[PDB]
């Protein structure tokens, strides 16, 4: 930070705060992490400079970001398995969007968990068809989802998108999807790390395409990717270029390279299995206190807990009242929530930050203590003090980018 | 570079490759640049780990108490800047800054007049509205503004766009809002290529007169990649939540850091400096490019752009020049002129911009002798000891000018 504090004092002094805060506070906000040093030097670096039109051999002075391209698609083969790849999305919205402009005329029906937040793209070119969970089970009914496919004829199917605490079980959106002749998209944002390293089951094996974001789980910088099948390449590529994107942001696609490289390490997949075991144990100690959890578990990194349901507080109200103590997480709606969407009846917890940090079984269980201490008694002033005070003893354990 | 070379080394010796492949050529494409160390500081930063959906004090996630901060400054910057009455730093690039504006200004289908010089389409503005593409005069190779006009009422566009092209003349921002209000067109500019020159005061500013401008943070403005909208007032709703969660989600919040430091940097008055020696040395190499017998699409320039004719000069395509300059040392692109009869990957053009040189440095001394290399190596393409020397020419300008 030597040339920005110099040029420019107060955002060199915000920058500090935030890597602060982000070592002060016990973040567990959903699908959220903390990138590598070496991710942050990729993004950071003269590679920002260099106007890259085009794909790699078919761009000029592109020589060295064809090889970084090249490398992130290559790794993300290597991980993924899947037939064509395209690094360039600059986020996930880009690289739905892309899909849904291959795969759909405008006005074309279209399937999936929830509608993102209309004012949403897919919703406002699309019709754009909810399945959600069942309102018994709080879980997938693939019953219900091929009901809705057979009564809407949807042209697209999408599983994933949403912030989901379950198993996805996509040879079961493929068997529907090819049932109605409807190809099948999954965005797996939420869970491509826990896919990377064979936690979760891989939806290359069936899908048409799959959009990701490089952040999250999977552990990178903060982009997009799509995968897809060899005969849908040439649309896909040219809907990003020149159809939605122009220039590709090299130095973050050579950012996502190094974080594909750190994925494909045997340790990344110690770290997710670590990410899993802490969300199984922050989710049991809270249920062994009386919290109900959303679904009664989770099989991946995160845990919705129904606070209201369980306790009688909002999920606005628990949300605050663990933010001043030192846990930041969100306010999350239930399924079926009767509480306004402003207010919620959830939060949602999620481990993968606090787990890259070092936290393992021990800091969990400590955390879901700390965690009861606070919503239980969220009026005891030496009750929140204390919790903060073991807030503050976990930071200290594992203090951020040592 | 440390952490990189240690954990990955194919990835750290590309980038190095990178930084001495910038450094060894005289880059001399169109709009582009090089930015601070202090911007890449910020791009490289912590900031890359927080979601941040939703604007300053309205975010969707909490925690956002710093990237507040961070994000409210590039946008007062942006307002002290550019005038604007409001802005959004979110856009990922200048593409999706243009795309919001588009949906907001109009329906699917709905009629839009703009630029283009480059000449179904690929390009969303031209696949999913009409878009009627104004050029520059036969003759001239400007705009001619009486054809605008003519091509607005005939048409009635519901949306008019000005800038977006590399054009290298002054674009006149009050006669493209004179013929908008008399369409009842509502008139957009997309500043990108000139960004930095308004901000130095070298170029009229579109915010006085423009409903949207749009703009890249790369380019004349120094910045890292990605995009800004500027608007009027009444339409900031649409255009804030057209950008989120209409097409994007969580801003990339590092980069609007970098952002913020790109802005404070063009309010320096050394930033004005640097611009008015960006003009004249685009000017000096026009017109020493003139002297060696080379024709310049529109007879010269206004601004940091220059477009040569090489098939009309020396009888060589753009993309032979393009070719012969690259193994010289030099990068360009080759580019359609105005009714260009060549074909569209052959052309009868290269653009050179003056920024990045300028940013290393380089004067009209310097300039001048970019003239030379360049009429040595383009009337000598088959002569390997002239080529050889344009060379040697160049390694001395950059042995001279060394980046960062």
């Amino acid at each position: 930070m030597s040339y920005i504090t110099k040029q420019d004092k107060v955002i060199a002094e915000a920058i500090e705060r935030e890597f602060q805060r982000q070592n002060s506070n016990i973040e567990l906000i959903a699908s959220e992490n903390f990138v590598s040093e070496a991710v942050m030097e990729a993004q950071g670096s003269v590679l920002t400079n260099k106007y890259a039109e085009g794909y790699p051999g078919r761009r000029g002075g592109c020589e060295f970001v064809d090889v970084t391209e090249s490398i992130a698609i290559d790794r993300a083969k290597a991980l993924f398995g899947a037939e064509h790849v395209n690094v360039q999305p600059h986020s996930g919205p880009q690289a739905n969007m892309a899909v849904y402009l291959v795969a759909l005329e405008m006005g074309d029906t279209v399937l999936g968990m929830n509608l993102s937040h209309p004012v949403n793209f897919s919703g406002k070119f699309y019709n754009f068809v909810e399945y959600g969970v069942d309102k018994d089970t709080e879980r997938i009914n693939y019953d219900e989802v091929r009901k809705l496919a057979l009564e809407h004829k949807p042209k697209l199917i999408v599983a994933g998108a949403s912030a989901y605490s379950r198993t996805i079980d996509f040879k079961k959106f493929k068997e529907i999807a090819d049932e109605v002749n409807a190809k099948l998209m999954v965005d797996m944002a939420h869970i491509a790390g826990l896919v990377a390293a064979g936690l979760h089951p891989n939806p290359v094996e069936y899908a048409d395409f799959v959009t990701t974001t490089t952040h999250k789980t999977l552990r990178g910088p903060r982009g997009g990717m799509i995968l897809c099948k060899e005969e849908y390449k040439k649309d896909i590529d040219k809907t990003i270029f020149p159809g939605i994107q122009g220039g590709p942001l090299e130095h973050v696609i050579a950012a996502k390279a190094v974080a594909f490289g750190e994925a494909l390490e045997n340790n990344f997949k110690t770290y997710q299995q670590q990410v899993v075991k802490n969300a199984k144990v922050l989710a049991e100690a809270l249920i062994n206190e009386g919290f109900r959890i959303v679904s009664g578990g989770t099989d991946n990194h995160l845990v919705a807990v129904d606070v209201k349901g369980s306790i009688g507080l909002t999920g606005k109200e628990a949300e605050e009242t663990l933010d001043s103590v030192g846990i930041t997480c969100n306010k999350n709606t239930i399924p079926f929530d009767q509480e306004k969407p402003f207010v919620t009846s959830g939060i949602r917890l999620g481990t993968p930050a606090a787990t890259t940090r070092g936290f393992d079984e021990k800091a969990f269980e400590e955390v879901a203590k700390i965690i009861s201490l606070a919503l239980k008694n969220s009026k005891d002033e030496e009750k929140l003090q204390q919790a903060k005070e073991r807030v503050a003893k976990l930071t200290a354990e594992y203090p951020l980018y040592q």
